[PDB]
């Protein structure tokens, strides 16, 4: 069972380079606006550093073409540079905010040049295990690109932190050089179950047993092994996989609890339990 | 350290749909030629004992329906080269990237753009397994590729699913990788082995981590005698030479890293970490 990223072509055509003084990073060019991390203009005072800036302080490059900046503005932690040319490659798109445990693709870029694409999950501690600042994360739904993430900073443990495209941070982080750390992370329980349903669909059934559990008894077992608590909405989202396979969610929870205590001695050719597929990803 | 796929845009603009009779799969549209698996001319029954010469001589250009998104492309010639069909169309693909065709060796990595009926669905990073199969994920005609300096090197086209769930296919000149054929025979992927040179390249990548090093070395022969007991591919002098650069930047001799690998296979990771020894990053990949 392979992790798959969305085809990145629609996003590739939007990546540009943004330079303010000696700082260069990636920007996202949609119609006649380029979006990028506001710290490109850098205990900072952003409203003051931006008032001191003029359009001529920004250099925007789309491949060979220099784009002329004709207005600048800030929205939370994202800088919005109005430019002289509308991106003729602008896809149908929306700005969305995702929740911990949801997945998306990141197009990693260096100085406006796309480098590679990978599938991510937003960890429960709101970080991502992933010159890349300004790279964006996204899902694609029938020609429409839903941008959900922009990369702002690396945390000392090596994970990544960023904002939605409206500039709102994911997690308790700020765009300053102060000391910050990811909280203790947790495993995304609903995604592990979705992945177990994927195993059954792929004909791997050895971890199934005759037992069922209670939502409360599993959650006491899940909290002990550092798993996110499972909710009734989690049971409802797993519904379609419980109908296709005939294994009820609390039946699958029984299986997971037994795996968390005895090991696999094996499941989709994996050793650990994979938690970066959502219920939606598995159906797809 | 993520397994990253190449940005897929340059290949997305080349994917089309090819239909012959009731069979539809993916094709690759480069200049005025569409490449697809020749078994597009087979009707499942034919797959048991297909005679491609006889099946193809009976087709005319208008039997092949080629669609590039909305536009139907007019086929004006056709030709078979080994196991790929080459359909000459009336229009050269305006989105053709700089490209070339290359045949790869087991252990080499590449990205696959998985497609259904001509429309890209997802992209993933791959290695050609030593048994010449792909542990990948209607997808016939999807292609594998590397991109170096805006040039797309096409190295794989998907043709067959094997009974164990893995995939077999050809280069873009239609020559199968491994002993597989585009016929529904009892054919199966032989026991697969770990790509040793890639594991070692990854260990060099690990080295600000060095908990797994030890004070031992090994001969090449002793390493291979041990590693083959874990179903690891034999390590050659070519492989030793390939890892030379990574051996320098880290200061760890290749056979010293081999000794570390021997101990990791003996011990495991003792709850530390991936909890797996990873073999789908090449020495070239690691440096990049």
């Amino acid at each position: 069972f392979r992790k798959m990223a969305f085809p990145s072509g629609k996003v590739e055509g939007c990546m540009v380079q943004v330079t303010c003084g000696t700082t260069t990073l990636n920007g996202l060019w949609l119609d006649d606006v380029v979006y990028c991390p506001r710290h490109v203009i850098c205990n900072p005072n952003y409203e003051d550093l931006l008032i001191r800036k003029s359009n001529h302080n920004f250099l925007v490059q789309a491949g060979n073409v220099q784009l002329r900046v004709i207005g600048h503005s800030m929205q939370n932690c994202v800088l919005k540079l109005k430019v002289d040319t509308a991106n003729p490659k602008t896809p149908k798109y929306k700005f969305v905010r995702i929740q911990p445990g949801q997945t998306f693709s990141v197009l990693a870029c260096y100085n406006g040049s796309p480098s590679g694409v990978y599938q991510c999950a937003m960890r429960p501690n709101f970080t991502i295990k992933g010159g890349s600042c300004g790279s964006v994360g996204f899902n694609i739904d029938y020609d429409c690109v839903s941008f959900c993430y922009m990369h702002h900073m690396e945390l000392p443990t090596g994970v990544h932190a960023g904002t939605d495209l409206e500039g709102n941070f994911y997690g308790p982080f700020v765009d300053r050089q102060t000391a910050q750390a990811a909280g203790t992370d947790t495993t995304i329980t609903v995604n592990v179950l979705a992945w177990l349903y994927a195993a059954v669909i792929n004909g791997d059934r050895w971890f199934l047993n005759r037992f069922t559990t209670t939502l409360n008894d599993f959650n006491l077992v899940a909290m002990k092994y550092n798993y996110e608590p499972l909710t009734q909405d989690h049971v409802d989202i797993l519904g379609p996989l419980s109908a296709q396979t005939g294994i009820a969610v609390l039946d699958m929870c029984a299986s997971l609890k037994e795996l968390l205590q005895n090991g696999m001695n094996t499941i989709l050719g994996s050793a650990l339990l994979e938690d970066e597929f959502t219920p939606f990803d598995v159906v797809r």
